[PDB]
């Protein structure tokens, strides 16, 4: 199932992913927090999964939120680095899904991160073309949930 | 405390961590697996914590082990990248510790990784100087467990 989803990651998709990541991944703390705060602003219900982070309204200033946001970006860094070898991408994605499955995060719920990604990309001037590429990567993870 | 341990990362310690990581971090899949296989060989008692990975002796051929090993290297990548800002290093370390605390991994248990790191470092021509530098980094995580 995950292998099949990985099949949608074509040469053009992987190229747009790497190109956009070169910019987005250059400021992990800044963009990581931007992603999380956008998620919470657009889909307030998702906050229920993050009680441990405390007062998420503090954004960057919240050490726990900042710490989680940075770690999140290194997962994406991992995914991007494994794009040229489906076997490694798959094992890394499945490894990654384990904890989210335990937290009872469904594929539909996980898909809520697409809006935030689209907006973060746009803030850096990466249009719909890139947004669609990232939706495909997220789709690989969704297949593992 | 983790704050006091983080202050032990002096200028030269940070430099030796970077110089050595530049090499070790070049092959995350290869060195990550070697790191885990060495841990399981020198400390068989830790294998119990990794029941989910299945047959750990298969090494590289074990998809779950390969996935975990890669993820492990990106956590180290994360730590290395945060060396410039103590505040960020701390929040990333505490975030990382959460899951290990949940699995009941004590500071003494975590410290067993020092052996494997020293051996991998040595296999790449990095001696005691570097192994001790990494022990310092590991000690930051230990202070958070
Ligand atoms: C591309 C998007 C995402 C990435 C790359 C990502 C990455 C991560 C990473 C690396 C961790 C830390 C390791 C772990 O405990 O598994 C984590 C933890 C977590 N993730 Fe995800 N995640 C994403 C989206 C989501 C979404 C959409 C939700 C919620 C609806 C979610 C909920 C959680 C929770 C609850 C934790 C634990 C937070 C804490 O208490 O520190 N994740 N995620
Ligand atoms: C250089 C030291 C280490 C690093 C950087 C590291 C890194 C990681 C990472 C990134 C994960 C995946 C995210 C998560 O679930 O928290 C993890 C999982 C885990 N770690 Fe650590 N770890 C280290 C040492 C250890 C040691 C020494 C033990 C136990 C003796 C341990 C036990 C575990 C276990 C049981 C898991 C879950 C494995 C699975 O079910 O896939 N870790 N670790």
């Amino acid at each position: 199932s995950v292998y099949d989803a990985a099949a949608q990651l074509t040469a053009d998709v992987k190229k747009d992913l790497r190109d956009s990541w070169k910019v987005i991944g250059s400021d992990k703390k800044g963009n990581g927090v931007a992603l999380m705060t956008t998620l919470f602003a657009d889909n307030q219900e998702t906050i229920g999964y993050f009680k441990r982070l405390g007062d998420v309204s503090q954004g960057m200033a919240n050490d726990k939120l900042r710490g989680h946001s940075i770690a999140l970006m290194y997962a994406l860094q991992n995914f991007i680095d494994q794009l040229d070898n489906p076997d490694d991408l798959v094992c890394v994605v499945e490894k990654f899904a384990v904890n989210h499955i335990t937290r009872k995060i469904s594929a539909a719920e996980f898909g809520k991160i697409n809006g935030p990604i689209k907006k973060v990309l746009a803030s850096k001037n990466f249009g719909d073309k890139y947004a669609n590429a990232w939706a495909k990567l997220v789709a690989v993870v969704q297949a593992a949930l």
